[PDB]
């Protein structure tokens, strides 16, 4: 089969535009499905050195199959640009309900870093370090389930560094990310759920490196005393003591804490969502 063109598709509102892409909504049109398609410029990547950004997302998401993760399913170009048709979350991005309901309630901060650490699970077993992982890229399905994306800065295993409120203090001081670099990102996740507002927070950047480096953080008074814990598990400085990590025996007793004690990890992604708040 011939690779699909633009025309293919009639391509519908922009739901978003970074730095170097805009994502918009798009219908193919033989077959009437919806997807977001990540349209990337390349004269502007290739004159800002971002290409291997470009392969390693397409390489990356290409082997990503699993319910939590976004799928690409197609790449075709022109002169201008490189197409990426990714799956849609037509719910859109988990920092928009921390911003519309503020914080989450025990049950829905249970059940979403429940789904979390499900697909760290799945992501670090393939050797991939998601390297980025916040609100603004853990996107809700129609169904509201999760559905990671945003994977052109991760790390596989075979100078960057991510968003200030998420990053590691391994990535900051040695350069170097590790799978549980993303397991200190779900540490500030669970305690944005929690608290409606991320632990390490300051002025500016460089500030908020200071903070994190030190461990500053404090605990308001409205957090729950099991994922007040399991947060102390996981904000730890030295990166092969986080509880999940390798170094302390994996997803298993991670999954056991019992901040996650009414949870049924099964089949996670066929249970129906607590209603947010
Ligand atoms: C800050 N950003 C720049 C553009 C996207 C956004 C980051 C979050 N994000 C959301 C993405 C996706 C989707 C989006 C759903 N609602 C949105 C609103 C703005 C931007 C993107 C989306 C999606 O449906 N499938 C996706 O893969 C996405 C796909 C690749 C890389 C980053 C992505
Ligand atoms: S859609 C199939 C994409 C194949 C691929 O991995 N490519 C194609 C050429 N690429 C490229 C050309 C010009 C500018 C940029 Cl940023 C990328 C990326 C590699």
């Amino acid at each position: 089969p011939r690779k699909k063109r633009p025309e293919d598709f009639k391509f519908g509102k922009i739901l978003g535009e970074g730095s170097f892409s805009t994502v918009v909504l798009a219908r193919e049109l033989a077959t009437s499905r919806e997807y977001a398609i990540k349209i990337l410029e390349k004269r502007h990547i290739i004159k800002e050195n971002k290409v291997p950004y470009v392969t390693r997302e397409r390489d990356v998401m290409s082997r990503l199959d699993h319910p939590f993760f976004v799928k690409l399913y197609f790449c075709f170009q022109d002169d201008e640009k490189l197409y990426f048709g990714l799956s849609y979350a037509k719910n859109g991005e988990l920092l928009k309900y921390i911003r519309k309901i503020g914080s989450f309630d025990e049950t829905c901060t249970r059940f979403y870093t429940a789904e979390i650490v499900s697909a760290l699970e799945y992501l670090h077993g393939k050797g991939i370090i998601h390297r980025d992982l916040k609100p603004e890229n853990i996107l809700l399905n129609e169904d509201m389930h999760i559905q990671i994306t945003d994977f052109g800065t991760a790390k596989v295993l075979s100078s960057f560094v991510g968003t200030a409120q998420y990053v590691s203090p391994e990535l900051l001081t040695e350069k170097s990310a590790c799978k549980s670099s993303d397991l200190w990102a779900l540490g500030c996740i669970i305690y944005q759920l929690v608290a409606g507002l991320p632990p390490f927070r300051a002025g500016n950047e460089y500030l908020i490196f200071q903070k994190i480096i030190k461990l500053e953080y404090d605990f308001p008074e409205k957090f729950f005393p099991k994922a007040r814990d399991l947060v102390e598990k996981l904000l730890v400085l030295d990166a092969t003591k986080r509880l999940g990590c390798e170094e302390m025996e994996g997803y298993g007793p991670l999954k056991a804490h019992p901040f996650f004690e009414s949870v049924t990890w099964e089949n996670l992604h066929q249970q129906t969502p607590p209603k947010l708040t």
